[PDB]
């Protein structure tokens, strides 16, 4: 028996009872009436939601093996075709995600570490902010390049010149497609496929952007295979090709070109817009909270100094800054409803039974905003991650990357980009607003699977 929930309508389920513009608002509201676990229907499809740390943990963690599946929706099926790591299941997923995790270790890609590739970008990042000559600007674009280049640097040999036209279009397609798919419309179309016909232009655009993007990713593999030296890998591509060669004999090996071009793409899409969005939400919060930013700058000066680039080792000596990066992710609440899962088999969740294949949703927001774990969860405060003596306080409720067997595969890289970008920037700059900080609103604009910070201007004044 499925978890109780609003009784649905004959064809559209509870659709005309949910705010497609702000789903969490609708879900939280259902929890006040149905409790921690409940069922809602998007059209014909049943979806069971988990609200609050207890339900979310029990699902993703305790009953982790059951809730580690990807549902495979209509839109989803014509893009990734089940290829890769974000949209794959079973044997193929376990093998691509184990390899990926292994090669995304700081030193899993040959001699140059991931950390070195990220520091180089942070430098180029501050270098671009210099070119704004301290005038007011919207950091969306420059701030969106760095995280893109990081991936480029991780899957290809060298990074791109910010002005390298080949980099720019390779960035717009991913952005363009990201904008398209982070619309409340993908929900409607995903549960009512027929509606997709009403959007030929949009549908054609996505397809084209995916063709060009994959097409370019396949070229970079051509080149890589003609210069491969199995002894010294250069990036994610080499590490994959080497693995391929080692599996060349068993013809049912998941390590084939298709999963490669697919996995690389998964890295871009899951790794660009996300950290890029968290960074942008971060500078805004530091721009609005000068008291927090000075304290951070005081740790940089003391531990890192002003001549050398910061590095991950500096975090263990900077509990305040770390707490600021942790509170930036909690507050920004990038992915409130979390990404949907599907159960691998008939599953008994405490008192109920969830049939295999059913779509599941663990509301990360409900954890990131638990008002017992983070007193006054609606206010930005590094203190939520600091104890009485100013030491870093970790929380089991810190799930901006989700939890369980499907936790973000590049969590290590997300945090490295956040730490090294924010501290490098705050070491060479101070944040000035063109107007009183009081005017500055921090309320996210939630209109899709991914929340964005409100638009804003910011002046990067060199210290
Ligand atoms: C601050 C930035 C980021 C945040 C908040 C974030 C968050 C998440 C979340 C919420 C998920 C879904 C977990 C689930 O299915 O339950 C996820 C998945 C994933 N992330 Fe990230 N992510 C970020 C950046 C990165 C980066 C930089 C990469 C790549 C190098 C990446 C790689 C992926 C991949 C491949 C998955 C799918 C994993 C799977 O289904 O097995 N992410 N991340
Ligand atoms: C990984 C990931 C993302 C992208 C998802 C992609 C490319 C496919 C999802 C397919 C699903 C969720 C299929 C299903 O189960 O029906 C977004 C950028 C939103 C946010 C951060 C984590
Ligand atoms: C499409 C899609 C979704 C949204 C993902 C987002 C926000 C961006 C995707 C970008 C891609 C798929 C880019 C590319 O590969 O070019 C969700 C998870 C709600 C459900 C399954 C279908
Ligand atoms: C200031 C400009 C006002 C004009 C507002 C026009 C609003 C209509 C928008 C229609 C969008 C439909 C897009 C369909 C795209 C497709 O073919 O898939």
């Amino acid at each position: 028996k499925l978890p109780p929930g609003p009784t649905p309508l004959p064809i559209i389920g509870n659709m005309l009872q949910i705010d497609v513009k702000d789903i969490c608002k609708s879900f939280t509201n259902f929890s006040k009436v149905y409790g921690p676990v409940f069922t809602v229907y998007f059209g014909m499809n049943p979806i069971v939601v988990f609200h609050g740390y207890e339900a979310v943990k029990e699902a993703l963690i305790d009953n982790g093996e059951e809730f580690s599946g990807r549902g495979n929706s209509p839109i989803s099926q014509r893009i990734t075709k089940g290829l890769g790591i974000i949209s794959s299941n079973g044997k193929r997923w376990k093998e691509i995600r184990r390899f990926s995790l292994t090669t995304l270790r700081n030193f899993g890609m040959g001699k140059r570490s991931i950390e070195d590739r990220v520091q180089e970008e942070a430098h180029c990042l501050v270098e671009e902010l210099r070119k704004t000559k301290a005038s007011p600007c919207d950091p969306t674009f420059i701030l969106g390049c760095a995280p893109c280049n990081v991936i480029c640097s991780v899957v290809f040999q060298k990074r791109f010149d910010y002005k390298d036209q080949n980099f720019l279009t390779l960035m717009k397609r991913f952005n363009e497609n990201f904008r398209i798919l982070n619309s409340p419309w993908i929900q409607v179309c995903n549960n009512f496929p027929l509606l997709i016909d009403c959007f030929p232009g949009t549908h054609n655009k996505v397809l084209k952007n995916v063709a060009l993007t994959r097409s370019y990713i396949r070229e970079k593999v051509k080149e890589h295979q003609a210069s491969l030296d199995v002894n010294n890998p250069r990036d994610f591509i080499d590490c994959f090709l080497i693995k391929m060669e080692q599996e060349k004999d068993n013809q049912k090996s998941e390590f084939n070109i298709e999963n490669l071009v697919g996995t690389v793409a998964d890295l871009f899409v899951a790794g660009t817009e996300t950290t890029s969005t968290t960074l942008r939400y971060g500078l805004l919060l530091l721009l609005k909270h000068p008291e927090v930013t000075a304290k951070v700058q005081e740790e940089i000066d003391h531990v890192i100094g002003r001549h050398r680039s910061p590095c991950m080792q500096d975090r263990s000596h900077m509990p305040y800054t770390d707490a600021v990066v942790h509170e930036i992710q909690r507050y920004s609440d990038l992915v409130p409803t979390g990404v949907p899962h599907a159960v691998t088999t008939d599953t008994k969740f405490r008192n109920y039974l969830i049939p295999k294949g059913t779509t599941i949703m663990a509301l990360l927001t409900s954890v990131l905003h638990d008002d017992k774990e983070f007193p006054n969860p609606n206010i930005f405060d590094p203190g939520h991650f600091l104890d009485k003596n100013g030491n870093f306080k970790k929380s089991d409720y810190f799930m901006p990357f989700s939890a369980g067997k499907r936790i973000c595969a590049g969590e290590g890289l997300a945090r490295m980009e956040l730490f090294l970008f924010l501290t490098t920037i705050l070491q060479n700059f101070n944040l000035k607003s063109v107007d009183d900080l009081k005017n500055l609103n921090t309320t996210a604009v939630t209109k899709g699977i991914v929340s964005l910070p409100p638009s804003y201007q910011i002046c990067f004044i060199p210290v």
